């Protein structure tokens, strides 16, 4: 069975659209969007965003099992992509697009959740990426990872402490920056503090993006 | 393995009787009713009525994972179903019959419950439907699809904002219009409004039918 | 300490506003509105309603400890009117007001709530009324007392046999009617059935009032 | 303030009827019956049956703060009677009557409960009785004595090791006989073991009675 | 897999012991002790007693999921049993002894646990049998069947209507009647009603046996 | 028994220190503290801060029933204030002091908290303030009154609509300011926008003050 | 009405038993045992232990409440000492006797329970000491002191980190020392560490007392 | 499917580093370090320490799932372990080093987690160890056995009466001693009692050591 969007560029399936994974057996199959158009196909698609619609804030329960649609904007889940990578090795790609027309993109070599973990759940399905290569805009994963997922109902315990205020966001947090592509859906700009989708080595803490996109793929 | 009546129909088993299928696996089989006889077959049901016996207010865990027998009257459960239709096409039948002797009957082109969600449960098990073919009873669920389902126990709250009093009911909802059939079983008319077993088309919403069965069939 | 307003007639007191009452102790007053312009003075109010602002959805403790604002629209409580009526004899007097102008009110000789309790909340707070005096608006809580107080999250088990559909309301409900004062704020006019404010001896089920008051007063 | 009965015979108030007592401070009061005709007044009841009517089944809530009504069956309350006896000294009296016309009673010169304890509650009320005196009805409840209060869902576990079955009663037990008062109202005579309105002494394990009362008096 | 004895009377195993059976998946196998020697072999046991040792009185889950040790005393599990019942046709066979040495038998040609239930769970386990043939011992199951598996924490609210006094007892009970072969190991004899090991028409109500064994076979 | 400090002023007792005051009845007294230097005597204080110490974070039921100690930072209780404010007539003061040597004050002529609600928790505890009078300080409290009290753990649910991100705050709150005297202690100055102890009009949003003081006085 | 053995001291009753005291107002009173027989009277107690019987594990809430009997052993109870400190000034005296015929006594010149609480239960009923006169036992509580009450099932935390395994005990502590005399009952001596009842200045780690008494007494 | 490291052993993979293997179906797999370097091979390893970093205290749910990383520390779980030794019989080799530079080791012929029951959880985890073979260590789990698995949560009752103080630890225990290789990282030496590491054979009771394994391997 098809374990990911590989296995469908096999049998001759060379096309883009909605398809069907097996990740956890060959019973209880998953629909995802596989994009065979960049550079040579695959590419596995786990996060989409391209206007407000779907809602983001959400709960632990909501971020270990999915939501969303996968025609339109939708979170595969910690638990599948955990069970995806602990199998086969994989390599990260993030691209965004701000209002106007402006593109930019990043490649990371390596890529993981909790990788030799007896019980991910219990370790908090933490973050490893390695090998950062540039294509316009910057280096914004590398100075996280060995952090765990985090939410707003979880954890409130150390963020007071440490830093101020409640976090509200859905990331991998290392320090009392508040910036990433799960938080809520802004115009183009914002007089707030970073609470909108930011990147802050592209644009900074006062611009939300437009459209944001992370894919996987074998190497 | 058998996944519906379906392939029930072919290694010679043309009957009309209680089988086994397996939705979920090679394991743990679930026995329905297959009614073999009608235009060519096939024809898998997923609810019947023909007396009081059963009840049917029940809640949400009893509609997820579904409750009756499957001799007399059941309810085969969303989770079924949605497993069902997702590996799949279908296409959906009603047919129906007044307390005196009359009858008749509604077809659907295409039927799916949650089309390409990551998670069902989150959605909501929504419902759609297209394609409607006339047989004397009306068009009483294209108005529907796009909605969730909801109970007396889940929801309760959005409706008493747009409208006035308690659903009490189990089906697809759109608007204030709650006639649908999953009700109480009465008599042959009632006094009250719609809160039997009503099919708006046909007789209207002060009449509660005797008869009632859903089936789906591979197109 | 002054029980009522009653004795706030005396002392001198014998005008329109806010006052004190001691109703459970010389300590925790409560603030209510005595209506001395009628025919003699006293009149202690124990429900108001002239808009729609405060909303009487609410539920079991809301109830038993009342809710509102004294000026405004407000709930005394099951509470504080049975340690009122335990002590001392009382009668009640309603009057309510359509959109026009129109008028009308009705008088009940005897009134109180769980008369010889030993624990009033395991009883249920029920209603006794004796010795009906028209004045225009009828008799329709003399079919009532002896039943207890209800609301939508309490009960929801014998309504559903011996009726259908969900109750929703607050008063103290005999059979499968469904009128009552403290239903949802409508117009003038609607067509569902009886879910706004209704007495049905004087206009009928599908006309809501604009104006209601229940007073109480020593005999 | 009046505190029983006793005070109600003064202040030229011998009569028989519904009274109020004031155990727990000035407000609050609760209404009793005083049974002021039998051998010189006073004889504060805390129990009453005559019919069936009032179900006894209850729990540890309902026996802790009583239930009934004044004038037919109730229970007066394990908190108002620790309350009363704390303060002052009181005399027990018991007086039954048999289906077909007859009828006996039982006198016990001290009745306490939970004497010194600093929370009584934590103690579990127990019993203590002592001076028993004959009138044709036996001593019933000297055995007992030193133990407490239980119910069927308060211990259920240590019965359960020396006997068999659960005990479904609510009366101070010593061991497997589960003979009392405060059981279930059946005929005149029953083919299964105690369970109904069963005194040991007078009529045996095979005979549920037709009247309850239980009194006591300052000594 | 083997799913029962019988497979495992295959494949040259025809001796006694512990053996493992496959009942929901080729994963998670259960041990289970044969009895290859009474008649042909087969008579896969679901229920074992020789003396005190384990408890039975447990609750719900216990009953639901099985407890004790193969080589012992134990009991299987609803699940179980119902998983076996439902894929192959089965017999059912009760076998006991009182004290001295004395032996009896039964046989049922039929048995089954929810038959065509779409949810085994929801219709409550559900006792069949047909065709009795004689041993010695009598038929006392007969009167039973088409009624739910009940417990001590589950039910007490019917058999208090119908019955006084709380159930205890853990078998498919129809009326007031209170002997199984679940309840506590007694003696040769005992004063109490039916509360040990009981089967009325071999011995009577007052007398519990020493050893119990119900087994199953295919037919 | 004296009700607050303007009582304590009576009876010979013009000093600087904490004394005891009864505002829920004869029993169970508070210890507060009175600064009677500054214009008159009186003033009630129910809020301090002068460095660290005690930590602010807290909850409903901390904020309801109080904390903190008498001679050094505490918090009155917001039931305590309202069983004050209802009975008579009050006046608010607050006084403030940067961290060099500089201080300012502000007063306003009413304050009352709930004034006139038959339930004030279910009111919220809404705050009520008019009649400012400067002092070098601004106003700070009048954009607010109507208002209810909010915390970290009550409300978070319509905050995150008009705005982004959570309170984590405890006060009477309009809008998306989130400066208030109940947040952190911080240094002198602060790169982070309004989370700590911050007077919007006397400083601004990035300067967190060093001594807090609120008292009320009789009018 | 009597708050302390002081007023008992009073009006003519210079005996030894037990008591009624009025710690919380002129309703619900407390037996206790005042010990007018050492000095001088007075010395009313809120601690006793002569044999095994009462079992002193316990909680959080049997300690805030109270429990024993008042003629034998007892625990009065945090909230009711700290009403009686609260209002008037206590002086502190313990004695203790081991099992040979030994004697010795420590006496304190102030005892008090959280002095300036807002809300006493908030704080914890930390410990205050001064004054220590020595009688022959030694000071082993001005160690304490600033240091709030604690149990098995409370705190738990801090414990783990500062020492190794869990408390269970009830005092008020202040580093790994774990000797009090709210321990278990051993006999003359024990090879455990300090778990009995242990004062570690007179016998040591390894001895457990055979009587204790705290007493306390206005100066 | 790989079960265990002796299946890895083959298709020529004899080295020592973290492997995958299948113990609960071909899904699923679990991380685990193999350490084929020792005597041939094989001996799957379920406990590792060499230094503080993970914390060892944890619950019943994470000793049942399994917690730490394949290549540091790690505990297996005890689901996973029962599964593995269900299905084959193994051997259990424990080696261990003090801290200045010397080791030992210990041998069981026989290594098996609840043998023979129906449901593993209910009875608890037991243990079965036989056959012991000396190697300089001393025989410390031939006393054990046939004890379950007991937690600081789980159990912490039948403790309290045979011993004092509360348990706080994680393995099979027998009597009062509380010394196993699943506590505290202490330094050389301590001056409490066995809360650490301690294997009271070689050192004794007063030495925490300095790494521990346990390795199974089929026999
Ligand atoms: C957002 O995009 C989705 C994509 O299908 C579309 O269905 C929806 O109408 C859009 N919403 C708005 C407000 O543009
Ligand atoms: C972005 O591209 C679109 C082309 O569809 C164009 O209409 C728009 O003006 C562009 N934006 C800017 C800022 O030029
Ligand atoms: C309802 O129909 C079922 C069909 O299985 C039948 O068994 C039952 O007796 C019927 N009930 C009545 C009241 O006719
Ligand atoms: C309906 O058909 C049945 C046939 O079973 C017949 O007995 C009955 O009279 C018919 N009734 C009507 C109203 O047509
Ligand atoms: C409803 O009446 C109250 C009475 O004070 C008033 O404050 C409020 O503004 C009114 N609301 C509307 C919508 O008229
Ligand atoms: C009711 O009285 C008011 C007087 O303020 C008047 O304006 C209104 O027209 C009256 N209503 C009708 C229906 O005449
Ligand atoms: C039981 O006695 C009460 C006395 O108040 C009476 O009201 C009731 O009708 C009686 N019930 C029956 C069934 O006789
Ligand atoms: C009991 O006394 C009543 C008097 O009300 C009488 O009618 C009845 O016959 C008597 N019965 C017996 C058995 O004495
Ligand atoms: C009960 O039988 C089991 C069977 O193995 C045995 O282990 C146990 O010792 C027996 N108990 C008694 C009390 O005879
Ligand atoms: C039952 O059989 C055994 C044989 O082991 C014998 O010892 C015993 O006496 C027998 N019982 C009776 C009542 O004879
Ligand atoms: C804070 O102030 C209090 C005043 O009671 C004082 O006891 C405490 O030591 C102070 N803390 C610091 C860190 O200065
Ligand atoms: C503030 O006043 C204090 C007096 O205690 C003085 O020591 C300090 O220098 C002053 N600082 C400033 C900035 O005025
Ligand atoms: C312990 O002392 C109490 C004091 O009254 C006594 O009642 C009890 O019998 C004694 N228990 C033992 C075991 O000596
Ligand atoms: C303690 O005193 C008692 C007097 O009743 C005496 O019997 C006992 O021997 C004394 N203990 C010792 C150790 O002498
Ligand atoms: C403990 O050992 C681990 C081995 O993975 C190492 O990463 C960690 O740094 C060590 N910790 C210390 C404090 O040496
Ligand atoms: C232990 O062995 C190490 C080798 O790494 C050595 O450096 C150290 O001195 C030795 N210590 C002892 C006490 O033998
Ligand atoms: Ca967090
Ligand atoms: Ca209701
Ligand atoms: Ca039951
Ligand atoms: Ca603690």
């Amino acid at each position: 069975q098809p374990l990911d969007c590989d296995d469908i560029y096999a049998q001759g399936y060379q096309s883009d659209g909605v398809y069907l994974i097996y990740p956890s057996g060959p019973s209880v199959p998953v629909p995802v969007f596989c994009d065979m158009t960049t550079e040579g196909g695959k590419w596995t698609v786990f996060q989409k965003r391209f206007n407000g619609s779907v809602s983001f804030f959400r709960g632990w329960n909501d971020y270990k099992l999915g939501f969303g649609r996968a025609d339109g904007e939708y979170w595969l889940g910690l638990q599948n992509m955990h069970l995806l990578t602990l199998k086969q090795k994989y390599e990260l790609r993030v691209d965004l697009e701000d209002f106007e027309n402006n593109t930019a993109y990043a490649k990371y070599a390596d890529f993981s959740i909790s990788p030799n973990a007896v019980s991910a759940e219990e370790d908090g399905y933490t973050l490893f990426v390695a090998g950062f290569e540039d294509g316009g805009a910057g280096d914004s994963l590398s100075y996280h990872s060995g952090q765990k997922f985090s939410t707003f109902d979880r954890d409130q315990d150390l963020f007071v402490q440490n830093c101020a205020a409640l976090s509200s966001g859905a990331f991998w947090f290392r320090s009392c920056h508040f910036a990433n592509l799960n938080g809520f859906y802004l115009g183009g700009s914002h007089l707030s503090y970073a609470n909108g989708i930011n990147w802050a080595q592209w644009k900074g803490f006062y611009y939300s993006l437009k459209r944001t996109e992370m894919k996987i793929r074998r190497a």
